């Protein structure tokens, strides 16, 4: 129910390197994360830092700063896909230490598009537009990089909503191990 | 409520050849204008129609719808601007006949550029911001066909919005005469 | 209900009576031009009466009936019965010279155009000069009906100005004040 | 509505039938009995049917499609303003050789859409049906634009945007006329 | 676009045709028995013809019309145009032999009904049981419209089944499916 | 509403019918006993056809409509169509003896009269007596018109009772379950 | 609010440190992030020590119920789940989950097993993205009971088409438990 | 809230069971139960019980938590013990369930809804029926009753006094001073 | 959660604060300040200031039943108002023990309350509120002194009373100003 005192249990799992990134991504969640992570950077720049997943996606922009950040931090990050990874979710799962990238043998990862609105003059529609095309392309290029495909299977494949299950989510190259039980 | 007669108001001005575009111009104004302009053509397609517009604007294409109309029909068309022609109403003006767009003193003009909005995934966003644009070029177009003006100028006149007294839209083009009694 | 007779306004158009009483909005504009086209159109030297009961309303919309007024051959006889605030004050001195009339116990408002304006500062500064010029045209036209100086004008429509049947015949606004008919 | 009855009843007695607005059960019917109204006056005269249709229910239009092909008059189709979804339809639905459209005009074709919701089991029948829908649409488009299925679901798969000499290229119209000649 | 000019469904009523158009409540139930009454009064043999355009509504006003369309002596001749969903689909196969029609791009659906139920645990069960009462009664009636099994209804109606023109033909519920 | 050359209700009406569809208030009350009387005045001995589709409604309404009945010297021929529950079973019973008629697939619905009361206990009281009071006349009618004992109409009405139209023809709700005339 | 117990804490802290865990309640993300949180300190605290896991849920999100399924099989220690109250939907599945000879039920709990429910809108394209995903659930949540409860996936199917619901007993014999208690044996 | 006074009580081993009785307030009893008996199993447990009643699930996961652990139960009620509350009354130890002069004890069927399909309705219905038994049987055994006059007393609403309630067999002694 | 909180320090002091509407809420916190109370020592005196405008029925019996249960005797002390419950855990107190400070008002009436469903239901409900309506009446003859005709027609509409008023009445005992 609320959060349980052993501090914050979260609070004792960051005291692990352990941070947690389930639910919805806004700026607020991308200030916790990134807070989280550079305060582990100081405290080791060499420990790994664990990162655990269950979000359905959310904001372009704050994803974008958790990714950054865990592409910036000395320190290796292992993701761990549990539940979903869905959206910046499955982004910010690929985005983890090569060799490093773990999903539970039930998640789902899904990869698809931007979305997003436009409103005002068609001067005003057309710079929006253009705008959330530079995205599409970044993110693209971005999901390319990771998993090393090709710009054209990251087009075919994201273009409509994409569900992986874990094997195939380490068949495309968005993960790396498949785990039941630990080794 | 609509005065009757010995018919409701409107009607006894559609026998006297007179369609009344007042109000915003959705798909359902655009309806019983174009209805009361082909039962005007019907009636003679050598009589003039007066069309008396009073409107701050509306949907691009039911006004286009009526614009179309207007140019369809054989029969000469009097506009006349009173109170305001806003937006698409401001185009209903300029598509009378030449000559015959006539204005009262002390109603105004304002042309802009068409406003919109785009929501989906980023190829959607695209397709709907181009099609925005195709609309600009396209009334771009027909107010340089009306004014007589450069595609530059309307370009440059209609980006924002761009308010006018009766005097200046007729020397931008939009009206011919701007009469306070009738001569 | 509108009393059937038709309705009771219907019965008035006959007797060249058009009725501007409420806000004043594009919809009444709509029918009191359309009123005032189809009292021309049966004569255009009998005269109209147009009574008006307004609190004000959208400045284009009055501006619509201001004009078809003075386009129009036929004389308009204006009647106040009851208010004639802001464009109704207007519709109220636009009447035909001499023949703007009132009752004892109405009143006339006269006040400067209002409205809002969002979006950029580009845009801020375009409806900002333009509520400005329909302050500038609603000024001259009082001063053109009230045969006041644009200084009386300005002065008077900075605040909120309200005048009794005296007052407004003072300022120029009518011209009669009749308890019983002439 | 403006009297001289309804303006449009006196359309509807120069045998002019206008779809205009989103396209529902209640558009269907109105339209559908115009329609039939019309073919009992005369089942060889020809029916004028002006759209200006942003598109609406698919089972909606297909009944004025339906009614369309069934009855034997002569169906002159105008698009004006915009004919887009549903409104595309009916306006390559015409008689061949007598879909037109006015010059600023514009089409628009896409796939259809919709929702589903349930259990697992019903949200596989919805979406097996609102497939069915896909090919039955599909299909009738190419039936009368003369286009092979291949290009039908390759544009229809996104909204796409016609002009009226565009559309007439794609076979969903076949005159862009201006001035009447 | 705006009940055209009398209303175009009345010019319809003088032909003998009754618009079924849309969901069926008790509104929807008056105004049909009215009609097909109305037109008995005129003539107890003339034909009646009954467009269908529904996606279904409340059991009780369908099966009002439906109860109608048995009593009134009037061949019936129903049309399935657009759609012709839940009742609207019993409603299509309750024509007269042989009189059952559809549009070639018409859809027929036919399901189990559907409501709800609240109160106590005693009142939970009476409403229980009156709808599934209304389960068999509608499959009995499907059943002997559409020369079916019980079973072949059961199994079909137990999850939302969509048909095409063709199919319902086949099940029972139409008889001809015209095309051009 | 249709119309012929009026209202589809008013030419029913010319045939002495009237219609007492959906939920019974103070105003399908008015209408109601409005016809009865306009047609008791056009006629003391023709039969007067009253066609019930109605889920209930408030108890004054459905007394008001039922006295009316019983007022009036015209038999009442009552059908039960679609159904006849809470109040529309009560004036199901209501109709001359032998006249209460009800097509196959409909269904009839009989149950206690419920209610609300707030405010003071003492205006608790007052009302709760007074719902009480309509309890037994309720039953009493249903007593009177069904050929049953006060204890068959106490436990059938307790709780929501569905029938029949065959059930309700052997409770004496009504006479004669018709499938063609 | 919360009872203190006296440091100081939350009644459920109180029991954390007992190694008890509480699903009660709806399971979304936030509450398989709360379990799953409980589950990694109880594994760091001792790999050996039994994780007791109580269960009082009438279902939630799929995605969330997996996430605490897959942290429950891959901690090293042993789980005792127990059904008080009610087990429905993904509760029925976390109390199956529990380690062999674990799963408990008290006398007057009830479980409940059905298929994945959702929604969909948008294109047709979409549609058919959502329902075949919406059906992987599916064969998936029914692989998963197979796997604890024993049973062929002809039964699960057959089962868990429409709602089942179970007494203790009757998801004993079914394979979702394995012993209905009613005192401390 | 004046640690809280609540955290005081249950330190004198009191566990306040009031106001409605959802899922929430079904855990947080169950878990001062629990550090309760760990705290020792032979002590007893005192239940102030003021509910006008809840869910029937919750309520039941309170009643098994009461029957599981091994303390004796006393149960007061205070102010009413009504619906599910009326239950976890009965529940308590025999002969430790008292009652307050001016309290109110009240027995009703379970209520609940349902929606869908046919087929659907009738699981529910069904389930709300083994629920209305379950609750039946337990009022009988805590009640000393048979079920038949379970079933006629819960048919309706049924309110009783605490001296009606202790005739009843919903408590056993009704005290005004210690 | 405001001042460092006051009513623990006045709890410390022996005094229970009933103020605002009577709720089930309140009814748990009141009862539970008093049982803490008797803990301390069952001998010292409870204090208990009223500022209440009524409440839940059955919260007010719980809290009219721990008064009556605990042995400590209490000091009741109607401040601004003590009306409906209010009047009654006022008169509740302690022979001799209750107190009103000299603007203070007590209102007095009959139990109000609903009923909605079946005409069955309805009665049953109907009822109920007949026995607390009594019930009440025989507390307020209880504490007050007297008699039940003189009970039910004071409180078959709204009665409201002064300190001065409601000690006449056997409501309060003590009316002071100045200590
Ligand atoms: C495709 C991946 C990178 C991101 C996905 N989310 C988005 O694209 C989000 C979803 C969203 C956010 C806010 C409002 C409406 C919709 N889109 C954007 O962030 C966004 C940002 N700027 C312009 C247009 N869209 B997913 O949900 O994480
Ligand atoms: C600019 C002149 C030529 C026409 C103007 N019409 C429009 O702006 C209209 C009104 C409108 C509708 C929805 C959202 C925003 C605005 N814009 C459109 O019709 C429109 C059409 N397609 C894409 C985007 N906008 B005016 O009548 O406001
Ligand atoms: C000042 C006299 C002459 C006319 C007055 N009319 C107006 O003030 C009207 C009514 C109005 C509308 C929207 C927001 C606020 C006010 N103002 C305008 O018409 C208006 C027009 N353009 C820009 C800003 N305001 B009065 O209220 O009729
Ligand atoms: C694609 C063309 C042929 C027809 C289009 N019609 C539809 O999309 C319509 C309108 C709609 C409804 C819900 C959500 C989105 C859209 N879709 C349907 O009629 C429909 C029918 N059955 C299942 C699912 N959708 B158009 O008129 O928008
Ligand atoms: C299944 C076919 C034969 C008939 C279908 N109709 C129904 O399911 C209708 C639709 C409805 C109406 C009111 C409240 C809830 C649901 N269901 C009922 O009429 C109904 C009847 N009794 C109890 C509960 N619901 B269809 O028209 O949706
Ligand atoms: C029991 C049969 C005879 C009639 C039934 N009617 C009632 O129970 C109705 C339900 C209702 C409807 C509308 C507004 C308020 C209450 N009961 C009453 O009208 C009513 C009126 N006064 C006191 C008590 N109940 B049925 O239509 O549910
Ligand atoms: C059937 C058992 C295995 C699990 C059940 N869970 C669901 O049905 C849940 C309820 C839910 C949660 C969030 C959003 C929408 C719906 N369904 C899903 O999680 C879900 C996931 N993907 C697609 C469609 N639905 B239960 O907890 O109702
Ligand atoms: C009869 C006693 C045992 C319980 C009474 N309450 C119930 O039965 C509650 C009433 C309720 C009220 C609001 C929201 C949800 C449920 N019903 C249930 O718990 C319930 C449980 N399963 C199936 C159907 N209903 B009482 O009001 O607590
Ligand atoms: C008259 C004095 C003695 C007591 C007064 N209390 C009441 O009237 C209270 C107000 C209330 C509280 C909760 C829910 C509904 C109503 N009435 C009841 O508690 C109540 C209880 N059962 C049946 C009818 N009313 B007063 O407002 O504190
Ligand atoms: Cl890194
Ligand atoms: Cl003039
Ligand atoms: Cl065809
Ligand atoms: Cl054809
Ligand atoms: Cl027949
Ligand atoms: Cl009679
Ligand atoms: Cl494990
Ligand atoms: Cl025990």
């Amino acid at each position: 129910p609320l959060i349980p005192i052993v501090y914050d249990i979260y609070s004792r799992l960051l005291r692990e390197r352990i941070v947690c990134v389930m639910g919805p991504i806004d700026d607020s969640v991308a200030s916790l994360v990134i807070a989280q992570l550079l305060f582990l950077q100081s405290e080791s720049n060499k420990k790994p830092i664990h990162m655990y997943i269950n979000s359905p996606g959310g904001v372009v922009t704050a994803g974008l700063a958790i990714y950054d950040t865990m592409q910036y931090i000395l320190n290796p990050i292992c993701t761990w896909c549990v539940g979903q990874a869905a959206s910046m979710g499955s982004l910010l799962l690929a985005a983890g230490t090569p060799g490093m990238r773990h999903s539970l043998p039930n998640s789902r990862i899904m990869i698809h598009q931007p979305s997003g609105g436009a409103r005002g003059q068609a001067t005003d529609i057309e710079i929006q537009a253009r705008e959330i095309m530079k995205l599409k392309k970044q993110l693209y290029n971005i999901y390319a990089k990771h998993t090393k495909q090709s710009l054209q299977v990251i087009e075919s494949a994201m273009e409509r909503d994409r569900y992986m299950s874990p094997m195939e989510a380490q068949e495309f190259g968005i993960l790396d191990k498949v785990l039941v039980h630990p080794p």
